[PDB]
């Protein structure tokens, strides 16, 4: 369909499968109302590349702010004070995709964008029929999430953000 | 003025004073469109008592709920499953209203309590000069913040909480 | 025993000793088979404070309603559901007569009652002495007008069946 | 040195041998005041890769804007800032020119240009062959559309004063 948005950020690793590394990638993001997905960048040509996942729009069960790891190393800190290459380089504003096998995280280079993105993907997802009321704001790591130490990677969050 | 909201919460200390011991109090709390008010309660005769605390409504900069802490001792746990009573002793969802000082953490029984208030409180907040954008969703414990490790209890949010 | 009940229901003076003025107090009241008791309450500490009475089950002749009194006081003015009405008005006063005569708790709500009442009668039921007359009437200024007559322990008029 | 500044224009093949044919590479050029160089970039790990080439400062002749061609392919069509069409489309074809000849690097964007040509300047400056009459026009096809003429290193059909 439509582009609603298209972006590059750094992605965390689902590690979906066990063998897995957590680690992060470089991702062309797009998103239409029906899914949200990312590709592989292929600078040199300019072009998006081949696809390396997706999640169903309507599968999304919330997308948020998540708090900014403690000690983030430079690729995704914050700077002090040439941009083009840095908001390629440097990610450090996350938020959270998350949806029925536990949430995607994804690093954005400025707040504007990540808002930006946030909002969008809240209109897509208004009428989703299981927007979760109860989120986690940190990540999961290490075998369970900060926020309240429960290890089930889709575990009901530990807080109620209600207005 | 008029009362908005009068209700039986369990709230932290301040710690205002270097002396202070971090413990939590049952108190009468009430709220005026001026003011965030706190009393002992008198329970025997039913009424209250001696205020202990105020927060004056438009030096509000945030309110919302906090991460519930993960061991809480049975004063604030949730059950498994005489309402009339344990809602006067068991308050388990916290929520936080902040100000130049540092925040106030409350503790309500119910959730719709906590529901309640925090909307109230967020009408009477809605035209105030100093709404922060960034908030600390954990509690600040044992010297800093446990969601960002920051030190000063009025210490910038770690978290923007933006729809 | 194992509790079976407990709540905080307002209860008038039993007068007992001559000095005694009459009164109410807001007191936290258990259930079991053996006795019902009756404590102040810790709100502070959130717990049962010190014992101030205690009426055997056994000796439970007459667990039932009373009559809303005149013109209660605020208090105990006009199940319901105030965190703070709910244990600070109590206008549901009921009454339970045992050999002493008759203790007069209030309910800040009817659910409440019913449940009480109810499960009162579930642990007196089997009594020795289920009298069948009963003064749903107070006893008051000097005497029960339930029947203007005198003796606290006076024999009820009225007889509820069933 | 000391970067002065860092960017990722687009660049057509210099040509150098006779094989080369003619391209554009997305690259990530630098500028101290020695010289003036360009890489691969490595936009995975993010970062600069293969060196690719270097013009010195010193035998820098002539830095100066250049004539967007005629019908430029999407890829150079129409600060500026798309995070992603400013690292996709450069259209502000610059040239360096120098003993070998000149070098034409694209811009996604004006302010971007100005930086580096005035930084350029800044930095050639001094030089010792700041020559003044130049080819605004591109090396094409064989030669030169500024002056039909055909040396690379051809004399310029213009000069710029000030
Ligand atoms: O490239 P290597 O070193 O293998 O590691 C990968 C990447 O982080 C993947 O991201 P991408 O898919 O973006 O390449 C991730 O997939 P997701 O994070 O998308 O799931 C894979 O996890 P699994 O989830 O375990 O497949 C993980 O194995
Ligand atoms: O009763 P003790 O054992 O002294 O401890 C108190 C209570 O927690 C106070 O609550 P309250 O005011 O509700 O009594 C608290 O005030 P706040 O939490 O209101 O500030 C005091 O802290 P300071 O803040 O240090 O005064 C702390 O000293
Ligand atoms: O506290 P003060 O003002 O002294 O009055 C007391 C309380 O009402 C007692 O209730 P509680 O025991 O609930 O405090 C009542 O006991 P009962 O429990 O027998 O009512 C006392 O009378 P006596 O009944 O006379 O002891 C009465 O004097
Ligand atoms: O990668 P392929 O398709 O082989 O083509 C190359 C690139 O355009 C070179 O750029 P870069 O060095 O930027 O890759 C260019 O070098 P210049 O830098 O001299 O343009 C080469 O020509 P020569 O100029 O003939 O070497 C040209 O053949
Ligand atoms: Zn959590
Ligand atoms: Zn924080
Ligand atoms: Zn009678
Ligand atoms: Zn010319």
């Amino acid at each position: 369909a439509a582009v609603i948005l298209e972006s590059i950020f750094l992605k965390r690793s689902q590690q979906k499968k066990k063998t897995s590394p957590l680690n992060f990638k470089k991702r062309l993001f797009l998103l239409t109302v029906h899914k949200l997905s990312y590709y592989e960048y292929d600078f040199e040509r300019g072009r998006r590349g081949s696809k390396k996942g997706s999640i169903d729009v309507e599968k999304i069960t919330c997308v948020e702010t998540v708090v900014p790891e403690k000690n983030p190393p430079p690729e995704r800190q914050i700077p002090r004070r040439m941009e083009q290459i840095s908001i390629i380089e440097r990610f450090p504003y996350p938020f959270q995709v998350v949806y029925d096998e536990g949430p995607l995280y994804v690093f954005s280079p400025t707040e504007e964008l990540r808002k930006r993105w946030i909002h969008q993907l809240k209109n897509v997802i208004r009428y989703n029929s299981d927007l979760v009321q109860k989120y986690h704001p940190c990540f999961w790591i290490d075998g369970q999430y900060l926020c309240c130490s429960q290890t089930a990677k889709n575990a009901m969050g530990c807080q109620i953000l209600e207005n």
